[PDB]
Protein backbone atom coordinates (compact mmCIF):
# COMPACT_ATOMS: atom_id res chain seq x y z
CA UNK A 1 0.00 0.00 0.00
CA UNK A 2 1.25 3.81 -0.29
CA UNK A 3 1.40 4.32 3.40
CA UNK A 4 3.74 1.25 3.98
CA UNK A 5 5.87 2.18 0.77
CA UNK A 6 6.15 5.81 2.06
CA UNK A 7 7.07 4.41 5.47
CA UNK A 8 9.31 1.43 4.58
CA UNK A 9 11.58 4.05 2.11
CA UNK A 10 11.83 6.68 4.21
CA UNK A 11 12.56 4.87 7.14
CA UNK A 12 15.38 3.33 4.80
CA UNK A 13 16.30 6.77 4.09
CA UNK A 14 17.15 7.36 7.63
CA UNK A 15 19.22 4.16 8.39
CA UNK A 16 21.28 5.40 5.06
CA UNK A 17 21.76 8.89 6.53
CA UNK A 18 22.95 7.60 10.15
CA UNK A 19 25.35 5.61 8.17
CA UNK A 20 26.12 3.55 5.10
CA UNK A 21 26.15 0.08 6.68
CA UNK A 22 22.93 0.58 9.20
CA UNK A 23 20.20 -0.93 6.27
CA UNK A 24 22.57 -4.13 5.84
CA UNK A 25 23.08 -4.70 9.60
CA UNK A 26 19.54 -3.90 10.11
CA UNK A 27 18.61 -6.15 7.51
CA UNK A 28 20.62 -8.84 8.65
CA UNK A 29 19.19 -9.13 12.10
CA UNK A 30 15.85 -8.65 10.91
CA UNK A 31 15.87 -11.52 8.41
CA UNK A 32 18.03 -13.38 10.64
CA UNK A 33 15.48 -13.12 14.18
CA UNK A 34 12.25 -12.68 12.34
CA UNK A 35 12.20 -13.70 8.44
CA UNK A 36 11.24 -9.68 7.74
CA UNK A 37 12.26 -6.69 6.41
CA UNK A 38 12.07 -3.14 7.37
CA UNK A 39 8.39 -3.78 6.28
CA UNK A 40 7.76 -4.79 9.85
CA UNK A 41 7.78 -1.05 11.31
CA UNK A 42 4.27 -0.92 8.87
CA UNK A 43 3.40 -4.67 9.73
CA UNK A 44 3.84 -5.03 13.35
CA UNK A 45 5.28 -1.54 14.58
CA UNK A 46 5.45 -3.22 18.02
CA UNK A 47 7.67 -6.35 17.18
CA UNK A 48 10.32 -3.76 14.77
CA UNK A 49 10.59 -2.43 17.98
CA UNK A 50 11.34 -4.70 20.11
CA UNK A 51 13.55 -6.76 16.97
CA UNK A 52 15.48 -3.17 16.77
CA UNK A 53 16.14 -3.34 21.19
CA UNK A 54 17.65 -6.67 20.51
CA UNK A 55 20.21 -5.50 17.85
CA UNK A 56 21.33 -2.51 20.17
CA UNK A 57 19.53 -2.53 23.30
CA UNK A 58 16.46 -0.15 24.61
CA UNK A 59 18.44 3.49 24.53
CA UNK A 60 19.67 3.00 20.76
CA UNK A 61 16.37 1.84 20.09
CA UNK A 62 14.49 4.79 21.61
CA UNK A 63 16.73 6.80 19.28
CA UNK A 64 16.16 5.15 16.41
CA UNK A 65 12.11 5.59 16.99
CA UNK A 66 12.87 9.74 17.42
CA UNK A 67 14.73 9.68 14.02
CA UNK A 68 12.05 8.05 12.37
CA UNK A 69 9.30 9.77 13.66
CA UNK A 70 11.35 13.07 12.86
CA UNK A 71 11.76 12.21 9.44
CA UNK A 72 8.29 11.04 8.73
CA UNK A 73 7.42 14.45 9.99
CA UNK A 74 9.75 15.95 7.80
CA UNK A 75 8.32 14.29 4.25
CA UNK A 76 4.85 14.00 5.24
CA UNK A 77 5.16 17.77 7.24
CA UNK A 78 1.06 17.39 7.98
CA UNK A 79 -0.15 16.87 11.68
CA UNK A 80 2.35 14.62 12.87
CA UNK A 81 1.72 14.03 16.52
CA UNK A 82 3.42 10.33 16.92
CA UNK A 83 5.62 9.96 19.94
CA UNK A 84 5.65 6.48 19.20
CA UNK A 85 6.01 4.36 16.13
CA UNK A 86 2.81 2.45 17.04
CA UNK A 87 0.88 6.16 17.06
CA UNK A 88 3.01 7.12 13.73
CA UNK A 89 1.98 4.05 11.72
CA UNK A 90 -1.76 4.87 13.30
CA UNK A 91 -1.64 8.25 11.75
CA UNK A 92 0.20 7.01 8.06
CA UNK A 93 -2.74 4.86 8.22
CA UNK A 94 -5.36 7.98 8.53
CA UNK A 95 -3.75 9.81 6.02
CA UNK A 96 -3.84 7.64 3.63
CA UNK A 97 -6.90 6.00 4.28
CA UNK A 98 -5.87 2.26 5.46
CA UNK B 1 28.83 30.21 29.07
CA UNK B 2 25.31 31.11 27.34
CA UNK B 3 26.21 28.24 24.50
CA UNK B 4 27.63 25.42 27.21
CA UNK B 5 24.69 25.83 28.95
CA UNK B 6 22.21 25.98 26.00
CA UNK B 7 23.79 22.88 24.24
CA UNK B 8 24.38 20.69 27.96
CA UNK B 9 21.02 21.60 28.94
CA UNK B 10 19.68 20.64 25.67
CA UNK B 11 21.56 17.63 25.47
CA UNK B 12 20.26 16.56 29.01
CA UNK B 13 16.79 17.17 27.99
CA UNK B 14 17.23 14.79 24.77
CA UNK B 15 18.70 12.49 27.17
CA UNK B 16 15.64 12.41 29.70
CA UNK B 17 13.22 12.19 26.46
CA UNK B 18 15.13 9.05 25.52
CA UNK B 19 14.70 6.73 28.73
CA UNK B 20 14.84 7.27 32.08
CA UNK B 21 18.02 5.57 33.06
CA UNK B 22 20.05 7.28 29.72
CA UNK B 23 21.43 10.07 32.20
CA UNK B 24 22.41 8.13 34.40
CA UNK B 25 24.28 5.39 32.50
CA UNK B 26 26.27 8.13 30.04
CA UNK B 27 26.88 9.90 32.94
CA UNK B 28 28.86 7.02 34.62
CA UNK B 29 30.13 6.05 31.35
CA UNK B 30 31.48 9.47 30.86
CA UNK B 31 32.09 9.62 34.57
CA UNK B 32 34.38 6.52 34.52
CA UNK B 33 36.44 7.09 31.25
CA UNK B 34 36.81 10.86 31.14
CA UNK B 35 36.26 12.07 34.47
CA UNK B 36 34.01 14.30 32.65
CA UNK B 37 30.12 15.23 32.28
CA UNK B 38 27.92 15.86 29.58
CA UNK B 39 29.19 19.21 29.50
CA UNK B 40 32.07 17.69 27.46
CA UNK B 41 30.05 17.58 24.43
CA UNK B 42 30.70 21.48 24.38
CA UNK B 43 34.22 21.40 25.29
CA UNK B 44 35.16 18.78 23.31
CA UNK B 45 32.32 17.23 21.18
CA UNK B 46 34.99 15.26 18.86
CA UNK B 47 35.42 13.43 22.39
CA UNK B 48 32.25 13.38 22.94
CA UNK B 49 31.16 11.54 20.46
CA UNK B 50 34.09 9.04 20.45
CA UNK B 51 32.68 8.17 24.04
CA UNK B 52 29.16 7.67 23.19
CA UNK B 53 30.59 5.10 20.31
CA UNK B 54 32.55 3.51 22.86
CA UNK B 55 29.40 3.14 24.73
CA UNK B 56 26.88 1.50 22.47
CA UNK B 57 28.65 1.75 19.15
CA UNK B 58 28.76 4.03 16.13
CA UNK B 59 25.03 3.83 14.86
CA UNK B 60 23.84 4.23 18.18
CA UNK B 61 26.30 7.39 18.51
CA UNK B 62 24.92 8.85 15.48
CA UNK B 63 21.50 8.77 15.92
CA UNK B 64 22.10 10.37 19.29
CA UNK B 65 24.35 13.28 17.52
CA UNK B 66 21.36 13.49 15.37
CA UNK B 67 18.60 13.74 18.06
CA UNK B 68 20.68 17.06 19.99
CA UNK B 69 20.99 18.67 16.33
CA UNK B 70 17.37 18.51 15.66
CA UNK B 71 16.81 19.34 19.24
CA UNK B 72 19.03 22.50 19.33
CA UNK B 73 17.55 23.89 16.30
CA UNK B 74 14.15 23.63 17.64
CA UNK B 75 15.79 25.43 20.93
CA UNK B 76 17.74 27.96 19.19
CA UNK B 77 17.18 28.44 15.46
CA UNK B 78 15.00 25.62 13.07
CA UNK B 79 17.50 25.56 10.31
CA UNK B 80 21.42 26.14 11.80
CA UNK B 81 23.03 24.20 9.21
CA UNK B 82 25.07 21.74 11.59
CA UNK B 83 25.34 18.47 10.43
CA UNK B 84 27.76 17.31 13.03
CA UNK B 85 28.09 18.02 16.71
CA UNK B 86 31.32 19.75 15.96
CA UNK B 87 30.06 22.06 14.05
CA UNK B 88 26.86 22.54 15.59
CA UNK B 89 29.23 24.05 19.15
CA UNK B 90 31.03 26.15 16.34
CA UNK B 91 27.63 27.54 15.08
CA UNK B 92 26.71 27.91 18.36
CA UNK B 93 29.90 29.73 19.38
CA UNK B 94 29.61 31.73 16.15
CA UNK B 95 25.98 32.85 17.43
CA UNK B 96 27.35 34.25 21.47
CA UNK B 97 30.43 34.93 19.87
CA UNK B 98 32.58 32.50 22.31
CA UNK C 1 24.74 -16.64 50.70
CA UNK C 2 28.10 -18.52 49.26
CA UNK C 3 26.35 -18.85 46.35
CA UNK C 4 24.66 -15.46 46.08
CA UNK C 5 28.59 -14.25 47.42
CA UNK C 6 30.26 -16.20 44.32
CA UNK C 7 28.20 -15.32 41.62
CA UNK C 8 28.32 -11.57 42.47
CA UNK C 9 31.91 -11.66 42.86
CA UNK C 10 32.22 -14.04 39.85
CA UNK C 11 30.64 -11.33 37.84
CA UNK C 12 32.07 -8.03 38.80
CA UNK C 13 35.54 -9.51 38.52
CA UNK C 14 34.19 -9.96 35.23
CA UNK C 15 32.78 -6.53 34.29
CA UNK C 16 35.92 -4.98 35.80
CA UNK C 17 38.24 -7.41 33.15
CA UNK C 18 36.53 -6.02 30.38
CA UNK C 19 37.01 -2.27 30.74
CA UNK C 20 37.23 0.26 33.52
CA UNK C 21 33.85 1.82 33.30
CA UNK C 22 31.46 -1.04 32.56
CA UNK C 23 30.78 -1.74 36.37
CA UNK C 24 29.50 1.93 36.66
CA UNK C 25 27.45 1.55 33.77
CA UNK C 26 25.39 -1.61 34.39
CA UNK C 27 24.92 -0.70 37.99
CA UNK C 28 24.22 3.16 36.74
CA UNK C 29 21.54 1.11 34.08
CA UNK C 30 20.32 -1.75 37.06
CA UNK C 31 19.70 1.08 39.31
CA UNK C 32 17.78 3.35 37.36
CA UNK C 33 15.62 0.79 35.68
CA UNK C 34 15.37 -2.01 38.81
CA UNK C 35 16.84 -0.03 41.33
CA UNK C 36 18.74 -3.52 42.31
CA UNK C 37 21.99 -3.92 41.94
CA UNK C 38 24.51 -6.81 40.15
CA UNK C 39 23.09 -8.92 43.06
CA UNK C 40 20.05 -9.31 40.66
CA UNK C 41 21.83 -12.33 38.64
CA UNK C 42 21.21 -14.55 41.41
CA UNK C 43 17.78 -13.17 43.25
CA UNK C 44 16.60 -13.37 39.48
CA UNK C 45 18.80 -14.24 36.81
CA UNK C 46 16.13 -13.79 33.73
CA UNK C 47 15.54 -10.40 35.07
CA UNK C 48 18.71 -9.70 35.34
CA UNK C 49 19.54 -10.87 31.66
CA UNK C 50 16.62 -8.72 30.27
CA UNK C 51 17.91 -5.61 31.91
CA UNK C 52 21.77 -6.38 30.10
CA UNK C 53 19.80 -6.34 26.75
CA UNK C 54 18.16 -3.56 27.23
CA UNK C 55 21.53 -1.86 27.86
CA UNK C 56 23.07 -3.39 24.86
CA UNK C 57 21.19 -5.52 22.69
CA UNK C 58 20.91 -9.15 23.28
CA UNK C 59 24.15 -10.05 21.09
CA UNK C 60 25.93 -8.30 24.18
CA UNK C 61 24.21 -9.73 26.49
CA UNK C 62 24.88 -13.06 25.45
CA UNK C 63 28.55 -12.57 25.17
CA UNK C 64 28.43 -11.62 29.43
CA UNK C 65 26.18 -14.72 30.20
CA UNK C 66 29.12 -16.88 28.20
CA UNK C 67 31.60 -15.03 29.97
CA UNK C 68 29.86 -15.42 33.41
CA UNK C 69 29.46 -19.20 32.65
CA UNK C 70 32.52 -19.89 31.70
CA UNK C 71 34.40 -17.78 34.48
CA UNK C 72 31.88 -19.37 37.03
CA UNK C 73 33.08 -23.03 35.32
CA UNK C 74 36.88 -22.69 36.04
CA UNK C 75 35.72 -21.78 39.67
CA UNK C 76 32.89 -24.10 41.05
CA UNK C 77 33.04 -27.12 38.43
CA UNK C 78 34.95 -27.49 35.30
CA UNK C 79 31.78 -29.67 35.05
CA UNK C 80 28.56 -27.79 34.92
CA UNK C 81 26.17 -28.10 31.94
CA UNK C 82 24.90 -24.53 32.27
CA UNK C 83 23.89 -23.05 28.74
CA UNK C 84 22.19 -19.82 30.38
CA UNK C 85 22.00 -17.83 33.54
CA UNK C 86 19.26 -19.18 34.83
CA UNK C 87 21.01 -22.57 34.83
CA UNK C 88 23.76 -21.50 36.11
CA UNK C 89 21.86 -20.35 39.35
CA UNK C 90 19.90 -23.38 39.75
CA UNK C 91 23.41 -25.49 39.46
CA UNK C 92 24.67 -23.31 42.07
CA UNK C 93 22.00 -23.68 44.09
CA UNK C 94 22.15 -26.83 44.27
CA UNK C 95 25.78 -27.56 44.69
CA UNK C 96 25.45 -25.52 48.12
CA UNK C 97 22.28 -26.92 48.81
CA UNK C 98 20.55 -23.48 48.89
CA UNK D 1 46.66 -21.82 8.06
CA UNK D 2 47.09 -19.96 11.03
CA UNK D 3 44.72 -17.35 9.61
CA UNK D 4 42.70 -20.28 8.54
CA UNK D 5 41.99 -21.78 11.60
CA UNK D 6 41.34 -18.29 13.85
CA UNK D 7 38.37 -17.10 10.89
CA UNK D 8 37.34 -20.39 11.19
CA UNK D 9 37.09 -20.51 14.76
CA UNK D 10 36.08 -16.76 15.43
CA UNK D 11 33.01 -17.69 12.93
CA UNK D 12 32.11 -20.90 15.28
CA UNK D 13 32.10 -18.40 18.36
CA UNK D 14 29.54 -15.76 16.52
CA UNK D 15 27.37 -18.36 16.36
CA UNK D 16 27.02 -19.79 19.43
CA UNK D 17 26.08 -16.48 20.64
CA UNK D 18 23.43 -16.27 18.51
CA UNK D 19 21.81 -17.66 14.50
CA UNK D 20 22.58 -13.68 13.26
CA UNK D 21 25.43 -12.55 14.96
CA UNK D 22 27.76 -13.93 12.04
CA UNK D 23 25.21 -12.31 9.09
CA UNK D 24 24.80 -9.05 11.59
CA UNK D 25 29.12 -8.37 11.79
CA UNK D 26 29.65 -9.47 8.06
CA UNK D 27 27.35 -6.94 6.81
CA UNK D 28 29.30 -4.37 8.93
CA UNK D 29 32.86 -4.89 8.11
CA UNK D 30 31.69 -5.11 4.46
CA UNK D 31 30.24 -2.11 4.55
CA UNK D 32 32.47 -0.25 6.17
CA UNK D 33 35.60 -2.06 5.54
CA UNK D 34 35.06 -4.09 2.26
CA UNK D 35 36.86 -6.85 4.41
CA UNK D 36 35.69 -9.87 6.29
CA UNK D 37 36.32 -12.00 9.62
CA UNK D 38 39.40 -12.47 8.60
CA UNK D 39 40.75 -9.11 8.99
CA UNK D 40 40.95 -10.57 12.61
CA UNK D 41 44.16 -12.25 11.62
CA UNK D 42 45.10 -9.37 8.61
CA UNK D 43 44.97 -6.37 11.34
CA UNK D 44 43.45 -7.40 14.72
CA UNK D 45 43.67 -3.94 15.97
CA UNK D 46 41.56 -2.75 13.18
CA UNK D 47 39.23 -5.52 13.81
CA UNK D 48 38.49 -4.69 16.98
CA UNK D 49 38.12 -1.25 16.23
CA UNK D 50 35.67 -1.99 13.83
CA UNK D 51 33.80 -4.47 16.44
CA UNK D 52 33.56 -1.51 18.44
CA UNK D 53 32.06 0.10 16.24
CA UNK D 54 29.19 -1.50 15.57
CA UNK D 55 28.26 -2.27 19.68
CA UNK D 56 30.74 -0.42 21.82
CA UNK D 57 33.91 -1.26 23.51
CA UNK D 58 32.53 -3.26 26.05
CA UNK D 59 30.62 -5.75 23.73
CA UNK D 60 33.90 -5.40 21.55
CA UNK D 61 36.35 -6.37 24.38
CA UNK D 62 32.87 -8.92 25.75
CA UNK D 63 33.56 -10.98 21.52
CA UNK D 64 37.28 -10.44 22.26
CA UNK D 65 37.47 -12.50 25.44
CA UNK D 66 35.19 -14.84 24.25
CA UNK D 67 37.24 -15.12 20.81
CA UNK D 68 40.33 -15.80 23.10
CA UNK D 69 38.71 -18.33 24.80
CA UNK D 70 37.25 -20.59 22.17
CA UNK D 71 41.15 -20.15 20.44
CA UNK D 72 42.34 -21.45 23.46
CA UNK D 73 40.05 -24.20 23.89
CA UNK D 74 40.83 -25.77 20.27
CA UNK D 75 44.01 -24.74 19.86
CA UNK D 76 45.42 -25.62 23.78
CA UNK D 77 48.45 -20.82 25.74
CA UNK D 78 49.49 -17.53 26.34
CA UNK D 79 47.31 -14.41 24.85
CA UNK D 80 45.14 -12.24 26.69
CA UNK D 81 44.38 -10.04 23.47
CA UNK D 82 43.94 -10.70 19.64
CA UNK D 83 46.90 -9.19 18.94
CA UNK D 84 48.80 -11.44 21.12
CA UNK D 85 46.76 -14.53 20.10
CA UNK D 86 47.49 -13.45 16.30
CA UNK D 87 50.91 -13.19 17.51
CA UNK D 88 50.75 -16.73 18.56
CA UNK D 89 49.03 -18.48 16.00
CA UNK D 90 51.96 -17.25 13.93
CA UNK D 91 54.83 -18.86 15.54
CA UNK D 92 52.50 -21.80 16.11
CA UNK D 93 52.47 -22.40 12.33
CA UNK D 94 55.49 -20.14 11.25
CA UNK D 95 53.69 -17.18 9.50
ZN1 LIG E 1 17.29 -3.10 1.96
ZN1 LIG F 1 28.40 29.40 31.67
ZN1 LIG G 1 25.01 -14.17 51.85
ZN1 LIG H 1 39.59 -13.65 31.34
Amino acid sequence: SKGRDILTKTIILALREVAPGLEAVLEAHLRATLNSGIELAYDDPQKFKEAVSKLFGEYSARLLEMVIISKLKGRLGEDIEANSLEELVSEIRKIYGE
